[PDB]
């Protein structure tokens, strides 16, 4: 159930998965392929928990995790994507975004920070940004975490999912009620995408 718990075997599985993640990093580094991981969800959904578990055994030299907050005034002097462009990883490196550019079609939309034209146009803008990256030597995965203006958020999220879920930049939905499930799920999904990419290129 969502009201389920798993244990002890969890701990063993986590370690294995975490080590598999280390191996992934080694691959990414060697083949100079960047990884951008996006975590979006409502507060208390377990984003940060998942992030911690994902990179526990990864070398800190290899990754940077970015907490994303509302744009400050100096950020508003440029286009909305610029902040993210500055925080992009170099090839071989991992960038994790706690919240992200998807803010445009989520919070900004709900709280009226973005005009309707602005947020309506954004899905395609975002898709085009991600494609510029994915066409080259970046991998992107996006994670949404749900725990049982909340209705308005679900509506916004769905449209996000419809318009911006793409093969090269998938949206993965994770049930967060059991934190352990979620942490395992995030690791499993991250690893699989990387393996499929390794297959797409002739690697490992
Ligand atoms: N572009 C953005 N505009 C405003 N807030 C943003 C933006 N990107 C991220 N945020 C974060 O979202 C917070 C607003 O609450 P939010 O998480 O969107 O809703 P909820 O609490 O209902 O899940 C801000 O305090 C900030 O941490």
């Amino acid at each position: 159930l969502s009201i389920e718990l798993d244990k002890k075997m969890y701990k063993k599985k986590l370690e294995v998965l975490q080590y598999e993640m280390l191996n992934a990093q080694q691959f990414l580094l060697k083949n100079k392929i960047g990884l951008i991981l996006v975590f979006e969800g409502m507060d208390a959904a377990g984003k940060g928990g998942a992030i911690k578990r994902l990179i526990e055994r990864v070398d800190p030299r290899g990754y940077v995790v970015h907490p994303i907050s509302a744009p400050q005034p100096h950020e508003l002097r440029y286009n909305y994507l610029q902040r993210f462009w500055r925080k992009l990883p170099q090839h071989g490196q991992i960038a994790v975004f706690d919240r992200s550019w998807y803010g445009r079609v989520l919070v900004e939309r709900i709280e009226g920070f973005a005009t309707k034209d602005e947020w309506s146009r954004a899905y395609e803008e975002i898709n085009n940004f991600e494609k510029i990256l994915t066409a080259g030597d970046y991998i992107i995965i996006k994670f949404w975490l749900h725990v049982s203006k909340s209705p308005q958020y679900i509506e916004a999220a769905n449209e996000m999912f419809e318009k911006t879920d793409k093969k090269n930049a998938p949206w993965v939905l994770v049930a967060g009620n059991d934190k352990k499930y979620a942490r395992i799920q995030v690791l499993q999904e991250t690893l699989a995408h990387i393996e499929r990419e390794a297959l797409k290129r002739g690697l490992h």
